[PDB]
C-alpha cells in the first residue's frame, strides 16, 4: 500500500520536475555526465563535469522519506513513488520546483517550439532585448504597447457583450526594418513567452494546428513568420481556389477557420509578419483575424538622429543632425540595418562616421 | 553500492574518452584489430598491427583502482563503472583525455560534419595551409583578418548596446580564384575549426538546421558552400515565391530565420561562398546576415609577381616583372589556378617559364 504518482512526458511542470531532479542529484548511485566547456585561449578549455541523474530508480532522501523516483526511456514517463498515503510531499516538491524554475527564468524570455502536436522549450532562456534599443517611427511602438495593454487589462468588457476574447497583429515592410527585433523587444517588455510556429512544416495538419493553437502556454505570444510564402494567392484566386504551394498537409480554409472560427479558443495573441502585403488574401487579414496592421519602412530624419544618439552616447546634438542631413542628402531610401552595419564599421569613432558617409 | 558513470554517444568528450581508451588498451582480454598499411615499393607494405579495445567489458587498472569500462552497440554508449563513491578518478580520466587529445591536435585543423542533427569529426586532423601561401589582391586578406579579430576581441561592446553577437562573411568570384583556399588558411591562422554544412542534403529541415546552428562547437567556423545552387531566385521572385529546387525538406523562410531571427544563437561566425552574386535574393545578403562581402577576381600585376617570387624563391626581382609583363600582354584575364598549373609544368626551372609563356 503506497502512492505512485505518475507524470508522463506531456506535462507543464515536466521541466520544473526535471530541474528540481537535477538540483537534488545528490545520493544517486546512477548518474549521467553533465560536462560543459568554455574555451578561453591556448587550447585551455575549462571543464565543468557535473551529474545529471540518469533515467533510473535513484533513491532520494527528501525530508527523510526515502522517496524513489524512476524515469523510463521515444516515450518518457517520470514516476514519484512514496510510502503510505500522504500527498503532502507532492505539494512540497511541486512548490519547490516552481520556486527553482521561476527563479532561473528572471529577466529572460522562454522560446517554445512545436514538436508533434505539443509545445516544448527550445534551448536555454534568452536574454531580453531592451525596448528602447529598437528605434521605430515616431509614435509607433507606443501605440502597439498601449493597444496590447488595453486588450490585456479589459477582459470583462469582452465577455459583457459576447465578442470572443482574441486579438491579432500584422507587421509588413521592406526587408531589414525591425519587425523581428520589435517583436522580441515587445515580448521581453510584456514578460510573455514566444511560441514559434511554421506553416510549411511537413508534420502540420488542420487538426494538429487547431490542437496547437488550443494548448498554447498561458502568458505567451504566438508568432507566424512569412504567412505569404505558405499560400500563393491573388492572381490565382481570380481563376482557381487557393493552392497550398508547400510541403505539408494544410489547406487555406483550415488555417482560416483555425485563426478565427467556431472552435477557436480564448485569451490568445497572434503575431504575423510578411514582406509582400499585396500577396495576402483579403479574407485572411479581415478584422477579427488581424485587428491592427502596421507598416514599418525605411529610415527617416528622426529615426537616424535617434540611432546616432543611441550608438554614440555623450555626443553633442548637432552631430546627429549633421549625420541625418548628410545621409538623407546622399541617399533617399535606406534601411536601419544598413545604418547599423555602417556604424559597426566605425566602432567608438564619433566624427569619423560623420565624414565617410559615401555609401551610395 | 557503486558509481556508474554513463556517457552516451552525444557528448563532446566522446572522442577524448575513445582516444584515452585506445591509449590504455593494455590489460584487455577482448580486442579489435588496429592494422594500418604503408606501401613503399616492390610489393613490400609495412604492417602496423595494433589493438583497439573492442566494445566489451575490459577491466582497467588505472591508478590501481579496478575500473570496468564498457561500450555497447544504431545506438552506442560508453560506461565507466567504478568502486565506492569517489568521483575523483573520473576527473583524472577526463583531464588525461583532454591532455592527450589536445596534444594530438596541435598545428592542425579539425574538420567536423553534420551527421543527423549533430556534429561529428571527419577523418584525421588535416595539416594547416600557411596563410602567406595564398596570395590575394593587395590589402584584402589583412582587412578580413583584422575585422574577424576585432569581432572576436570586442564582446563587451556588443552586449552594452544590445546588438546580437553574430557575424557573417560572403566571398564571390570567378571559379578558381582562392575562395576555399583562403578560408582554409584563415581557419588555420585563427586556430579555429571548420564545420561543413550542405544546404542540399536530403536529411535537412528547418528544425534540424536550427538545432545544428545552435549546437555548433565552440571556437569554430560554419561554412556554407554554393548557397545559390540551393535556391533559384531573382527572375522567379518577380512572379512567384522562392522555390527550393533540390532534394530536401527546407524552405527559404526557414533558412532566412535560422541565419538571423529570434531563436538565433550568439558568438557565431558564418562563411558563405558563391559564383553568381546576381542569383542571390537581396533579403539573404542584407546587413545583419552578411556583414562583409568581398570579391575575389582574376590575376593582376602584383599578384602574378608575388606568385612568381613564391614558386621560385631566390630569383632576382626582374624575372618576376618580366613574367608579369609577358603574361598580362599575352592575355588579359587569367586565373591563379592556371598560373599554378603552368608553374607546376616547369618544376624547379626558373628562366624556362619566362620563355614558354604561350598559354592563349
Ligand atoms: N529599427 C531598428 N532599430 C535597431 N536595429 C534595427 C532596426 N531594424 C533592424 N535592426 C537591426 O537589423 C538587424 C535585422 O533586424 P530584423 O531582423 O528585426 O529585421 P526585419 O525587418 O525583421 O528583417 P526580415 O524581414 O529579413 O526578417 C538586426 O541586427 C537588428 O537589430
Ligand atoms: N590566390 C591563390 N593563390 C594560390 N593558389 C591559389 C589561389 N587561388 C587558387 N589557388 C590554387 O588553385 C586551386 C583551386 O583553388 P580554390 O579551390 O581555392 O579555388 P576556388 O576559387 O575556391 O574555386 P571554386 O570556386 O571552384 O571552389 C588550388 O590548388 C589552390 O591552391
Ligand atoms: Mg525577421
Ligand atoms: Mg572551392
Amino acid at each position: 500500500y503506497m502512492i505512485t504518482l505518475e507524470v508522463p512526458a506531456r506535462d507543464r511542470s515536466y521541466a520544473w520536475l526535471l530541474s528540481w531532479l537535477t538540483r537534488h542529484s545528490t545520493r544517486t548511485q546512477h548518474l549521467s555526465v553533465e560536462t560543459s566547456y568554455l574555451q578561453h585561449e591556448s587550447g585551455r578549455i575549462s571543464t565543468k563535469f557535473e551529474f545529471i541523474p540518469s533515467p533510473g530508480n535513484h533513491f532520494i532522501w527528501y525530508q527523510g522519506k526515502w522517496i524513489r523516483v524512476e524515469r523510463n526511456r521515444p516515450w518518457e514517463s517520470v514516476t514519484f513513488t512514496a510510502l503510505g498515503t500522504d500527498r503532502k510531499v507532492f505539494f512540497n516538491i511541486l512548490e519547490e520546483a516552481r520556486a527553482l524554475a521561476l527563479q532561473q527564468e528572471e529577466g529572460k524570455t522562454v522560446m517554445y517550439t512545436a514538436v508533434g502536436s505539443e509545445w516544448r522549450t527550445f534551448g536555454y532562456p534568452r536574454r531580453r532585448r531592451p525596448l528602447d534599443s529598437v528605434v521605430l517611427q515616431q509614435g509607433l511602438a507606443d501605440r502597439i504597447v498601449k493597444d496590447i495593454r488595453e486588450f490585456i487589462d479589459n477582459p470583462k468588457w469582452y465577455i459583457d457583450r459576447g465578442i470572443p476574447y482574441r486579438r491579432g497583429y500584422l507587421l509588413y515592410g521592406p526587408p531589414g526594418c525591425g519587425k523581428s527585433s520589435f517583436i522580441t523587444a515587445l515580448a521581453g517588455e510584456l514578460e510573455h513567452s514566444i511560441c514559434l510556429l511554421s506553416l510549411t512544416d511537413s508534420s502540420l495538419s488542420d487538426d494538429r494546428l487547431n490542437h496547437l493553437l488550443s494548448v498554447a502556454p498561458q502568458q505567451s505570444l504566438v508568432l507566424l513568420e512569412d504567412v505569404d510564402a505558405a499560400f500563393l494567392s491573388r492572381d490565382l484566386a481570380v481563376e482557381n481556389p487557393i493552392k497550398y504551394q508547400g510541403l505539408g498537409r494544410l489547406t487555406f480554409s483550415g488555417l482560416l477557420n483555425a485563426l478565427d472560427g467556431v472552435a477557436s479558443t480564448e485569451a490568445r495573441i497572434v503575431f504575423m509578419t510578411t514582406n509582400y502585403i499585396d500577396r495576402l488574401d483579403p479574407a485572411l487579414i479581415r478584422p477579427g483575424r488581424v485587428d491592427l496592421k502596421e507598416y514599418v519602412g525605411y529610415c527617416s530624419h528622426w529615426q537616424l538622429t535617434q540611432m546616432f544618439q543611441r550608438f554614440y552616447p555623450g555626443q553633442a546634438p548637432s552631430l546627429a543632425e549633421n549625420f541625418a542631413e548628410h545621409v538623407l542628402k546622399a541617399t533617399s531610401e535606406i534601411s536601419p540595418a544598413q545604418v547599423q552595419g555602417y556604424f559597426m564599421l566605425y566602432k567608438n569613432d564619433p566624427m569619423g562616421a560623420v565624414h565617410n558617409i559615401e555609401s551610395l
